[PDB]
């Protein structure tokens, strides 16, 4: 019941993911970590770098427990939740005879990775990712970040893919490149139905992105909310 809270305090937020009509369809679970005594906020990358494999599992478990605690809300409003997947947790899910089960029972919870995931360029040849994708919803959170190829996408590993804010904003800022978004979207859609656009941070960006008809959108227009205020995101 303590998980990682004896080492770092997790102050958790939900990033709203809304469809092209702004209806809430899911949330991404994020954490602002503080030191144990609360004196300083610690960058997530620095927290994650330190963790042993068991600590990686504890942090994952703490987040799972948080999401499980919201299960009635997620099911009732038909939403999904993104939970960060690290390779350390991947190994434990795949190689223990009793870790994979709890996650499985909550299918609204989806495993989120980024283009920096180890050996992502192997696509379906990444044994761990292939295996997890066989039973869990897998999401690539930052397609277009320029840190991997799309092999894993065309290999069919993902349930959803989100185009990174840097990619979306680059093509919208340099307006003549907007067709590049359309071409990328068209090519990916058969291999992954659900394409999401990040970086929707201004009214102008939303106006430009709406005609693309992405399944969902994420960005500063819909600020993070503390996890206990998730009810503020849906109809009263």
């Amino acid at each position: 019941k303590i998980f990682l809270e004896n080492l770092y305090h997790s102050d958790c937020y939900f990033l709203p993911i809304r469809d092209n009509q702004q209806v809430l369809v899911g949330v991404e679970l994020i954490t602002h970590f503080s030191s144990e005594d609360g004196t300083v906020r610690i960058p997530t990358s620095r927290v994650i770098a330190q963790l042993t494999e068991e600590q990686h599992w504890q942090l994952f478990s703490e987040q799972l427990e948080l999401l499980k605690s919201c299960q009635h809300f997620f099911i009732q409003h038909k939403l999904f939740a993104w939970l960060n997947l690290t390779p350390q947790v991947a190994t434990l899910l795949l190689e223990r005879d009793n870790y994979a089960g709890e996650l499985l029972k909550y299918p609204f919870i989806e495993l989120l990775i980024n283009e920096n995931y180890p050996h992502l360029n192997e696509g379906k040849d990444n044994r761990g990712l292939l295996s997890l994708s066989q039973v869990y919803p897998l999401v690539l959170g930052n397609l277009g970040a320029g840190n991997s190829t799309m092999k894993a996408v065309f290999d069919g590993l993902f349930t959803r893919v989100m185009l990174d804010k840097s990619f979306i904003q680059q093509q919208i800022t340099h307006r003549s490149f907007e067709p590049f978004i359309r071409a990328i979207q068209a090519q990916i859609s058969p291999c992954c139905n659900c394409i999401i656009a990040g970086g929707i941070d201004t009214a102008e960006i939303l106006a430009q992105i709406t005609p693309f008809d992405f399944h969902a959108l994420q960005g500063c227009l819909w600020p993070a909310v503390p996890i206990n205020q998730i009810t503020t995101l849906v109809q009263r």
